[PDB]
């Protein structure tokens, strides 16, 4: 098998702004969940080929990653922090949903998870 196009990072017609609280997801949520141990296998689309997974787009036809949302984030492509916060669920629940509970890989998601949700109780309120 082949690997799908990776997800658009900017599109002209796609409404954008800048917002402070999208700049608190680049500046520091993703941030700290970039550099955090478990990061490594989420910091890029899945490879399918590399990665011997010839399943993991017959069963996941919605993928994400963080190397995306990062980009999205530092090309401003977001309206509001809601659409980048959905990028890092259907992130999460892919990998919830392509493997097994108690899977090594899940394990890491589910921690990553827990960083995100402290990190997006300190969201400061929209300008
Ligand atoms: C067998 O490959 C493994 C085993 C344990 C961990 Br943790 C990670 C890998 S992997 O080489 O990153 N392959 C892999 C990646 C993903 C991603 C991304 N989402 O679901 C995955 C499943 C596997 C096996
Ligand atoms: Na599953």
């Amino acid at each position: 098998g082949s690997n799908p196009p990776p997800p658009e990072t900017s599109n002209p017609n796609k409404p954008k702004r800048q917002t402070n609280q999208l700049q608190y997801l680049l500046r520091v949520v993703l941030k700290t969940l970039w550099k955090h141990q478990f990061a490594w296998p989420f910091q890029q689309p899945v490879d399918a080929v590399k990665l011997n997974l010839p399943d993991y787009y017959k069963i996941i036809k919605t993928p994400m990653d963080m190397g995306t949302i990062k980009k999205r984030l530092e090309n401003n492509y977001y309206w509001n922090a809601q659409e980048c916060i959905q990028d890092f669920n259907t992130m999460f629940t892919n990998c919830y949903i392509y493997n097994k509970p108690g899977d090594d890989i899940v394990l890491m998601a589910e921690a990553l998870e827990k960083l995100f949700l402290q990190k997006i109780n300190e969201l400061p309120t929209e300008e």
